[PDB]
RNA sequence: GGGCGGCCUUCGGGCUAGACGGUGGGAGAGGCUUCGGCUGGUCCACCCGUGACGCUC
């Protein structure tokens, strides 16, 4: 579920300014937050598979996007790998 | 890795129409499950955010 309380509060963590809510960062970060969140449910449900059908869809999208971050401003990149870390 | 890709530009750099994110909706014979839930995807809107971040073996 997330919520509020969870997922603004990861955006008003790595939003770049008062109001980013979909800065690439903002954008990773939470895609790092349900996709653990989820690593943690396939646990408990080892017979579920269908979900792990998006829990490598959103691995993908992070990588994807972590790349585009990385030739257009290794700075951030590497600022952006921690907090989380690759 | 490969192949093919938006607009403008005096090539320095701009920009949003794509994609993604935020928010708010919808349809559903998804899946797992102490049956109490946990969860994947999917389609819309906006005229919010990033700014081609894409599509394809
Ligand atoms: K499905
Ligand atoms: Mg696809
Ligand atoms: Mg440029
Ligand atoms: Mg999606
Ligand atoms: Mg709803
Ligand atoms: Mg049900
Ligand atoms: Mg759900
Ligand atoms: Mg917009
Ligand atoms: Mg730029
Ligand atoms: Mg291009
Ligand atoms: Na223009
Ligand atoms: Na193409």
């Amino acid at each position: 579920p997330i919520t509020k309380e969870e997922k603004q509060k990861v955006m008003q963590e790595f939003a770049r300014f008062p109001g980013d809510t979909g800065s690439t960062e903002v954008q990773v970060a939470l895609l790092t937050l349900r996709i653990n969140r989820l690593s943690e449910h396939l646990k408990v449900h080892k017979k579920d598979h269908h979900s792990h059908r998006g829990l490598l869809m959103m691995v993908g999208q992070r990588r994807r996007l972590l790349r585009y971050l990385q030739r257009e401003d290794p700075e951030r990149y590497r600022m952006l790998i921690e907090k989380l870390g690759i």
